[PDB]
């Protein structure tokens, strides 16, 4: 009822890994259907691609899958369906591909280029495994055990045939390997077939009686069967060759080989006659092989007319040149070099005077010269008259141009001869290939490289046969144009079998495909599955083509291959596209002890203790998502893939590597007697079983056969004695495999530790689950190399108990036989001796061998795990979403947060972040510092990481998660956290130390998860429904919202108080700052949809007002300091935003503070009885700001001095701000202050700073106008409703302004004292004075300040005005200004404070600089030049709005008309945002910097987090989604 996995996709379409288990390939897990359903009562599997929003394959984006829609559709692989991609810039797109039939399935994207263009992905492919039933009991995947028979071996009766049957089925193997059944050629072996469509006439007649003894081995001994095919071959004397001899490679097909067949028959024709002369027809002297070589060089080297092949016929050309000599002529061009340049007119005479095919081999003479333009080119070059020197000429053309063809022809002769030799040696001198006999119909000098007869079209051919290069790629026919190495005789033949001419499909051989179709599917009716020889040897697209055809008959398809391709990358590709099931590989390959404990480790599972995937921070948390409350909704009859927890996130779908079929011996490689010892047949078989896989061995193994059976000579059988050699204990192995093969499923689930030592290896078996294991101890025989004694074997927290034990003994040699194969008598005989203490103390298990236990011998112990249990893995997976229930997106901050500054001002001093030996402290003190470094631990089993080893040394990581709640027990839903934490952490250190790691790492990951699902529960629909990267955003408000006990924002309580940042600006009187907060509110808190705590930061500030004023440096409300006058007007901001959002907002203008302040300006009096005295409702607090600042405010700040500002002058105190009412904007500061945003104080007593502001912006700021209008305008339309009673304004004289009339005084002055004409011609309108200016079209950053040059730089504050108040703007000269600033103070992360063009440019921070500059000593360059990221977003914001009322090109006619923006606009914005995402993604602190130096580069001075940093990209997203969601 629930199969579905998650195939989450990248920004390009390509799929995401979750973690790295190596070089793999998409395949989904190995499962039988549910209980009582067949194919197409529902899906067997869901794949749920993941598209990521308004990433840029949404733009028109596609799905485009070979899935077919339903069981009753048919599949084929190029017919591609289409699935529409559901465009969201907030929220991802999910697309379900439900799957009916196991197979090879691939999907790519299509999308909208950037130029406008169609653009595809790369096609990716996953795999759907078989599901492999015997009865009705299913079979996994890994549980096979495959017995490899060959069929000429096994007698010449089906009866004769299933007493081997019954004697496999003994041994307990679950499938049978038959090599081809099939009609065998000439010589015999098993892989030459005579023909394809039917089988040995010798046994078999019919289908049916090949398909019913097949099946009665499914039901009278439960094995499946499955058979070789071949596809690259057949043999010789197939009656189809006469009657088809395309279907291979001729002189007609392929013509370059010609030049190879006069040489195959230059040898069987040179064989015959080699007794005649000089013949030492068969010899052993190397002396006289020269002798045998001297004749090669002459009789067949020499006589076969090799380089006419590729030399151009000179004298048959130039006879050729005098007789056309009188016609086609002059080559009326100056294309041609000189007689001096030999080398260059040659090559120009190769370019343009030769017939089509030149430098390729194809008939005898096939390299010649177009003749009437070679004439025309010597006419011009020399003379018009033939005699006059051209023969001489001509042939010296020619000759220059064969001499690459000569070198080429020494190049390959020598080759051809050299490998004669050598091979020849090999093969007949007998130096370690025994067969010196001579001539014959076999063994000739040459083996034959084609294949002779006449077809019955009367012509005579010559097919080539195959076989291998020696270290040759594989990928690259060596029969096909491209290759010379049949000609060069690089190829080591099969004379059994005929290479088969599979051209680019069906079109280039109808019979050869039609055939072959015919003939997998024949045996598709009858098998289970295929096992393909050299399956890198058969072309892809061949191979892929046939196999869908075998699908189509038997959907559960189980298909091998001993895959041997040029990399792991290849093997996987072959894997993916073709569909193979398994790979094969051999446990005889190892050429040493060591070399076969790391095959053995390859194919052995995961390492024991590993760490296990779960969900972290990089997972978008839908509210809307479906969880299992306490981990309980699977039944095991509904077979489904489980989530990893209670939040309902399917299972990952990652490559994994390709299933194996681990053989300890197959049917081509030496047997155990022959490249080691006998002995070793058994611990070699065991060690292979206990690996995680499927495991296999050929016919005779176990029997111990002495020696590798020829495969085409021998014609003797099997032996009829039972229960020889290695069979009682593959009985036992088997047996132990099916009662396993139950429970572990998924790559995660098996567990494993090998070690090696001298001539044992180890190897200890472990289900992760349940604590189930097997410890093997193997004393291999690769030698007899004397006593060795294995150390005491010790296993932690482990129990074990003596399962079985047997040594293998040779009882002398093997009997020789003619008509029957019998192996060498062997004594099993059972071991004793073995010691299993445990101490009932440390639980430590000792394990020690007796000397009793030879080479040869293997010992099995079923081992647990203690304090594992079925029950302890839904343990630590529920619970968890119930224990974060009465959490709060406040208290959510002391479970996942909290800087060691932060956790020190709840402990005194005392706790902190925990120290990790070897690294150093997670970032913060909750969830999320374990869970950032964790991520990347897990994703590459990190066992060897400083915290993992910390965690396998002690228990202390794991009390400091529980005890440190402590601090916070009291606060909501954290007593409920902290218990399910410590009823889980308690329950871990029960556990054996090195399975602490992925436990603590599992348990911290789902409880993150929950927490983080709790917040997206808590926080609006716009941020529950978004992608990571918004969701990651809105973190940022929980670490920067939270209650503490040296400040807060009101002075009579300790409440909830919004830091600036992490960690220096979140303790005492470094938390709050007014600038920051009402700049954050809007993103951070009504974004989210925090309302009462957004209400409850601009109450507290609300008693702060003085001078008409809101202070920066809140100290709780408790004699803060009023610097700023920036901080009013986005206090009045915010409150707009407050109305605008939160429903019935309007609320808040009767709201009643208590003002804990004077309504003059008096003096500090926080413990006078006037500080509650009066009252101030939000009403008559906005006007007061509005009404003050007109009649005018002036007053050096209370309690100036240094107990302020230690550098700041006795002037600088003193502030004043008035309105020129000719202009109706507002004026203030001087050259000693820093009223603005821009707050920089220097401070270098050696470059002589101290006391000068940085960025002093005095005057008209744009911002602070900019939001007085847009406060203006929120007061009018506001009166308008009835809710706020106030329209005049004193001025300093006494005359009263109405509100509007101040109001159109800004709409009409404003840009004209700001903006700065791109046309000379309009600077008499704007006040202009262009002897200070740096660039055209641009809005002033300030109106008549200080320095007056201050006034015309680009900076991005005015980004601000034109988000607050667009009103003031014309639409074309906001929008061409701020294309400026995205091409110049647009940084990638941050926004330049200063245009790169002025001299003050100074973009990098040290405030410890102490050198002698005026501008960069102690930080003045703070704001010119460094590049904040709070700025960004006002830019954005203003960059969409103006792009989206100027450029047409970023609009489209949405859903019923109404104007929203293209996916061009949609595209512009998302490129501006990566370089963000990709910060917060790889940030130890999951937050945005609040500042950047030059060009992106890492301000080392900058806070890590801060709130307006990400409280302003919210702002955008928030801006998008109220407007056109």
């Amino acid at each position: 009822a629930h199969r579905t996995l998650l195939l989450r996709l990248s920004d390009s379409g390509e799929p995401v890994t979750s973690c790295s288990y190596g070089q793999g390939v998409l395949t989904l897990p190995s499962l039988p259907l549910p209980q009582g359903k067949k194919l197409g009562d529902m899906p067997v599997y869901t794949v749920k691609l993941a598209i990521p929003a308004g990433s840029p394959v949404t733009r028109d984006g596609l799905i485009w899958t070979n899935c077919p829609p339903d069981f009753s559709t048919q599949f084929d692989r190029e017919k591609f369906y289409k699935k529409i991609i559901k465009t969201s810039f907030h929220e991802d797109d999910h697309i379900d591909l439900d799957i009916y039939v196991p197979g090879t399935y691939c999907f790519y994207l299509s999308f909208k280029n950037d130029k406008d263009e169609l653009e595809t992905t790369r096609k990716f492919y996953f795999v759907v495994l078989p599901i492999l039933s015997v009865n009705d009991k299913f079979i996994p995947l890994n549980s096979i055990a495959m017995q490899s028979v060959v069929s000429k071996w096994m007698g010449p009766t089906i009866k004769d045939w299933e007493k081997v049957f019954a004697r496999v089925a003994s041994k307990k193997y679950n499938m049978i390997h038959f090599t081809p059944l099939q009609h065998r050629g000439e010589s015999n072996s098993p892989y030459s077939i005579y023909d394809q469509l039917e089988f040995d006439p010798t046994v078999f007649k019919s289908e049916k009686e090949v398909a019913d003894m097949v099946e009665r081995l499914r039901t009278e001994h439960n094995i499946l069967s499955l058979t070789d095919i071949v596809f690259n071959h057949t043999a010789n004397n197939s009656q189809w060759l006469l009657d088809h001899p395309e279907a291979g490679y001729n002189h007609k097909t392929s013509p370059h080989l010609i030049s190879a067949i006069e040489l195959d028959k230059k040898l069987l024709d040179f064989s015959e006659q080699m007794e005649a002369l000089g013949y030492p027809v068969d010899l052993k002297t190397v002396d006289d092989l020269i002798k045998v070589m001297d004749g090669i060089k002459e009789h067949v080297i020499g006589e076969l007319k090799l380089w006419e092949f590729y030399v151009v016929d000179v004298k048959q050309t130039v006879s050729e040149l005098r007789e056309k000599w009188g016609n086609s002529k002059s080559w009326s061009d100056d294309n041609i070099p000189s007689k001096d340049d030999s080398t260059n007119l040659a090559q120009f005479v190769r370019d343009n005077a030769t017939e089509p095919g030149f430098g390729s081999l194809g008939e005898r003479g096939s390299n010649k010269i177009n003749i009437d333009k070679f004439a025309a080119i010597l006419k011009k070059l020399h003379s018009e008259d033939y005699n006059n020197g051209i023969e001489e000429l001509a042939t010296k053309i020619l000759n220059d141009i064969n001499l690459p063809f000569y070198k080429e022809y020494d190049d390959d002769i020598n080759e051809v001869l050299e490998q004669l030799f050598n091979r020849i040696k090999y093969l007949r001198i007998d130096d370690h290939g025994p067969k010196q006999g001579p001539i014959t119909k076999k063994l000739p000098l040459s083996e034959p490289y084609f294949t002779r007869f006449k077809a019955k079209d009367g012509e005579e051919y010559a097919l080539a046969n195959n076989g291998w290069i020696w270290d040759g790629n594989p990928l690259v026919d060596f029969a096909s144009s491209q290759s010379k190495a049949y000609l060069r005789r690089e190829v080591i033949v099969w004379g059994d079998c005929v290479k088969l001419r599979y051209g680019k499909g069906p079109s280039d051989s109808p019979y050869l495909w039609e055939r072959m179709s015919k003939y997998v599917e024949m045996n598709a009716r009858i098998f289970n599955g295929f096992r393909i020889d050299n399956c890198h040897s058969t072309p892809l697209h061949v191979g892929q083509y046939f196999l869908d055809v075998a699908r189509r008959v038997n959907p559960n398809l189980y298909v091998v291959a001993e895959l041997f391709s040029g990399s792991e990358a290849m093997d996987c590709l072959f894997v993916e596209r073709l569909g193979i099931s398994s790979l094969i590989r051999e446990a005889m390959q190892a050429w040493s002890e060591e070399e076969l404990s790391r095959l053995v480790h390859r194919h052995g599972g995961r390492p024991i203790g590993s760490y296990k995937f779960v969900p972290l921070d990089d997972f978008p948390y839908p509210a809307d998502v479906k969880i299992d409350e306490e981990y309980c909704a699977y039944n095991p009859d509904d077979h489904s893939v489980k989530c990893v927890s209670e939040i309902m996130i399917p299972k990952t779908l990652t490559a994994t590597p390709p299933h194996a079929l681990f053989m300890d011996c197959t049917h081509d490689n030496e047997t155990p007697n022959q490249k080691r010892t006998v002995e070793d047949t058994l611990p070699n078989a065991a060690l292979v079983a206990f690996c995680s896989s499927a495991i296999g061995s050929v016919y005779g193994y176990d029997e111990v056969f002495p020696q590798l059976l020829d495969l085409v000579q021998e014609k003797r059988t099997y032996s009829c004695a039972e229960n020889t050699g290695i069979s009682k204990v593959k009985t036992l192995l088997n047996n132990m495999r099916e009662e396993i093969a139950s429970e572990a499923v998924d790559i995660e689930d098996s567990e494993m530790h090998v070690h090696h030592d001298g001539q044992y290896i180890t190897f200890h078996r472990t289900n992760a689950k349940n604590g189930k294991g097997w410890y093997l101890v193997a004393r291999t025989k690769f030698h007899s190399s004397g006593d060795q004694m294995l150390p005491r074997i010790k296993l932690s927290q482990t129990k074990a108990t003596f399962k079985a034990a047997f040594s293998l003994e040779r009882t002398g040699d093997a009997p020789i036989s003619d008509e029957i194969i019998e192996g060498i008598p062997t004594k099993l005989r059972e071991l004793t001796g073995f010691d299993i203490g445990f101490d009932e103390n440390t639980k430590e298990t000792s394990i020690l061998l007796p000397q009793d236990f030879p080479q040869g011998s293997i010992v099995i112990f079923e081992t647990q795990q203690l304090g594992i249990d079925d029950s302890l893995d839904h343990f630590i997976r529920s619970g968890a979403i119930k224990a974060t229930e009465k959490l709060s997106l406040e208290s959510i901050n002391y479970v996942l947060y909290r800087a060691e500054q932060e956790e020190y001002d709840y402990s005194e001093g005392r706790s902190g972040a925990y120290d990790i030996p070897d690294y150093g402290k997670p970032v913060y003190c909750g969830l999320q510092g374990w869970v950032s470094i964790l991520r990347k631990i897990i994703f590459y089993n990190d066992l060897a990481h400083p915290l993992s080893n910390n965690l396998r040394n002690g228990h202390a990581a794991v009390d400091y998660v529980v005890n440190r709640l402590d601090l916070y027990k009291d606060k909501e839903g954290v007593a409920e956290v902290q218990e399910w934490l410590r009823s889980r952490m308690e329950r871990i250190k029960q556990l054996p130390s090195y399975l602490v790691p992925s436990f603590f790492a599992l348990v911290v990951g789902i409880m993150y998860g929950c927490c983080r699902l709790r917040a997206m529960q808590l926080m609006s629909d716009n941020v529950g429904k978004s992608t990571v990267f918004v969701q990651s955003l809105a973190m940022t408000s929980i670490q920067m919202v939270s209650a503490m006990k040296s400040t807060s924002i009101l002075p009579d309580q300790n409440i909830a108080a919004m830091a600036a940042g992490l960690p220096h600006f979140s303790t005492n009187y470094m938390r709050c700052w007014g600038r920051d907060v009402f700049i954050s509110l809007r993103g951070l808190l009504l974004t989210t949809g925090r309302y009462e705590e957004a209400k409850e930061h601009i109450l507290a500030f609300a008693k702060t007002l003085k001078h008409g004023l809101i202070p920066n440096l809140l100290d709780a409300g408790r004699n803060p300091r009023y610097n700023a006058r920036d901080a009013a007007w986005f206090f009045v901001q915010a409150i707009q935003d407050y109305v605008t959002i939160v429903p019935g907002g309007v609320s808040l203008l009767q709201e009643k503070v208590t003002r804990r302040f004077p309504l003059d300006d008096e003096y500090i009096p926080y413990d006078d009885p006037k500080a509650f005295s009066y009252s101030s409702t939000i009403e008559e607090i906005i006007y007061e700001i509005l009404n003050r600042h007109a009649g005018g405010i002036k007053y050096r700040e209370a309690n100036a001095g240094p107990n302020l500002d230690r550098v700041m002058k006795d002037e600088g105190f003193n502030v004043e701000v008035n309105v020129d009412w000719e202009t109706g904007l507002i004026h203030g500061g001087s050259q000693f202050n820093c009223g603005t945003w821009m707050d920089k104080m220097g401070e270098s007593e050696k470059a002589n700073s101290v006391g000068v502001p940085g960025t002093p912006r005095d005057g008209a700021a744009v911002e602070i106008n900019g939001l007085l209008k847009s406060c203006l305008r929120f007061v009018l339309q506001l009166s308008k409703d009835g809710k706020f009673k106030y329209t005049e304004v004193t001025k300093p004289d006494g005359s009263k302004i109405s509100l509007s009339s101040w109001n159109d005084l800004l709409q009409e002055n404003f840009e004209r004292c700001f903006y700065v004409p791109k046309n000379k011609e309009d600077d008499n309108k704007f006040e202009i004075d262009a002897t200070i200016i740096n660039r055209r079209g641009i809005y002033k950053d300030l109106y008549r300040s200080g320095k007056p040059y201050e006034d015309y730089q680009f900076r991005p504050n005015f980004t601000i005005a034109m988000v607050v108040a667009p009103e003031l703007f014309t639409p074309d000269y906001a929008a061409g200004a701020i294309e400026l600033a995205d091409q110049v103070l647009r940084g990638p992360v941050g926004m330049r404070t200063l245009d790169p063009s002025d001299y003050n440019y100074r973009p990098y921070y040290n405030n410890g600089e102490d050198s002698d500059d005026f501008a960069t000593s102690k930080g003045r360059n703070y704001h010119q030049g460094p590049e904040w990221v709070w700025c960004y977003g006002y830019f954005i914001r203003a960059y969409h709005y103006f792009n989206f009322l100027t450029n047409p090109k970023c609009q489209v006619e949405g859903s019923a008309k109404k104007l929203k923006p293209s996916s061009y606009l949609y595209r512009k914005l998302y490129s501006r945002l990566l370089k963000h995402r990709e910060w917060i993604e790889n940030s130890p602190w999951a937050g945005l910097a609040e500042l950047t130096n030059k060009d992106g580069e890492v301000c080392n001075d900058s806070s890590p987090t801060q709130a307006w940093s990400t409280g302003c990209l919210l702002d955008l997203f928030y801006d998008l989604w109220i407007s056109y969601e």
